[PDB]
């Protein structure tokens, strides 16, 4: 009942049916990871059985981990790609947005699926459930998940109310910041990639501004648990989500970083520099 | 070390000294309340000993309570003023901003102090600590508190990061949404009053835009505990805080209310209608 293809229930397709509908299209899965040694294995394990079938490629984009993320992920059979390796001609910047952007150059799938590597016990139907609308539907180029400490505080207090205020047509997207989603390569390599934690909200809005809702679907993945960061780390994330949201809506951002008083004072980085469409690097 | 008079430590003044420095100025205290039967008595009790001394007036602005807020507050010796009684010629709208605005017409103090009526065990030096800079300093017309479930989520994830983005000069205010603050009547009756939960962020920004930081002081009240609302109630608050913040910064707000999916759907009210400076009602 939303102006937006929303699969509220457990999708009916089977792996064999979904695989049939590929029709020569390839599927790449990317797990971005920064210091996720405790959950990375269970996430890979939940997806690796699809490889050489529904999924043609799985990588861990290691965003500079200093723990045992890489050795654990290799031991799980995964190809692990550093940011450097993904695109060596261009120096590495920090943040998640950098990692997803770069992952576009280390993959070749007509469809790209992103799964966060800190999920606690991810269901192995996550990927099949996300490529569903891209395969069977028409016009769909972006599929966002929804679900459910916690509650998605930055989602419920910042991104959703801000979308209500500045892009109300996106008010029917239930989890605009979700790290689990899939999209066509043609769309992904045509859009710029916001830095740090701005990347999701930036892709959602440029996708909308460029193609309208009809290109966007969302799908219930059920329940979703992950690391629940402390409030001060979220402030920093929220600051970046805000900077990216305002820019896509034509509003000048001060570029000034959030300062916190814990009393002691800390100033977190924010970035106004988007990475350009990966096309320009061909 | 901030561009903003910040009393980081327990203020040194005594009640007698502060009272001396009034110099013919009167002090009104206002407790806005909506259904606070469980905490209203302890809050009044913590302040009533100042009446006919440092404080010349105390009221409870009852914002339509359906519990025993009024009878309990009366039994504590407080004058209780309904919104209707505060300003009968003008029909009542909902929200906190309505209540504070109206309270300006039911008081006569040259200085007005606001204290939330849901505080758990408020220190009885709260009021003395807030009128300090208005009495002894010069130029000061607004005094904001700071302190400390929870953590002030809407504060740390929405108001502070948004001020960083759009009014970075206000980045050194530690609790811009705090319900405990004092201000001169001349300032208060000259500013418009945002609706619902937008009122604080609206007063902070119009005060800044109109007088600069030099008119603003903040004071440590130590620790502060209150009702910790559920996340969905905060989304609604956050939506209003956002609508008010964007308007003061010259940015058009859609006027569209936040919708939530709990799955079931609910749409909370937001308002773009500010009450005008109480001066215009003279
Ligand atoms: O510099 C970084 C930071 C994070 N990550 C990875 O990105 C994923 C998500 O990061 P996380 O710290 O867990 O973000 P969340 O607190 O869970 O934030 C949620 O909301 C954010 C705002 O859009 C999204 O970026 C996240 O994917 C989403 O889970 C994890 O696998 C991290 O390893 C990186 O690769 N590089
Ligand atoms: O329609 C209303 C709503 C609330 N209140 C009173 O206002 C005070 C604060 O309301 P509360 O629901 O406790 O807000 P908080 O969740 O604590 O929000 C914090 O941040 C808000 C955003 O600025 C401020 O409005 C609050 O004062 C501040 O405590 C309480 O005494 C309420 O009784 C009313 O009088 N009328
Ligand atoms: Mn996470
Ligand atoms: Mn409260």
């Amino acid at each position: 009942a939303l102006p937006l293809d929303t699969t509220w229930h457990r999708p009916g397709w089977t792996i064999g049916e979904l695989e049939a509908a590929k029709a020569g299209r390839t599927i790449s899965v990317v797990l971005p990871a920064l210091n996720e040694e405790a959950t990375i294995e269970s996430v890979i394990d939940s997806i690796s059985p699809l490889v050489d079938g529904l999924v043609d490629e799985l990588i861990v984009l290691d965003s500079g981990s200093t723990d045992d993320t890489e050795i654990r992920a290799i031991a799980s059979g995964a190809r692990v790609v550093s940011r450097e390796q993904a695109l060596p001609e261009v120096p590495v910047r920090p943040g998640k947005g950098e990692a997803l952007w770069r992952s576009l150059a280390a993959t070749s799938g007509d469809i790209v699926v992103f799964i966060d590597s800190d999920l606690i016990n991810p269901h192995p139907l996550f990927v099949p459930w996300l490529v569903g609308p891209l395969l069977t539907g028409e016009g769909i180029q972006l599929v966002k998940s929804f679900y459910r400490t916690g509650g998605g505080r930055v989602t419920e207090l910042v991104a959703r109310p801000l979308l209500a205020a500045l892009r109300p047509e996106l008010g029917c997207v239930l989890q605009p910041l979700s790290g689990e989603y899939a999209a066509s390569r043609e769309l992904l390599t045509s859009l710029p990639f916001a830095p740090g934690y701005g990347v999701e909200i930036g892709l959602l809005i440029d996708t909308f501004d460029r193609l309208g809702l009809d290109a966007i679907a969302q799908v219930n993945l059920g329940v979703r648990a992950h690391r629940n960061r402390p409030l001060d780390e979220l402030g920093a994330m929220s600051r970046q989500v805000i900077a990216t949201l305002l820019s896509r809506c034509g509003i000048p951002d001060s570029g000034v970083g959030l300062t916190q008083f814990l009393y002691t004072r800390h100033t977190w980085p924010v970035s106004l520099v988007d990475r350009p469409p990966m096309k320009v690097m061909r």
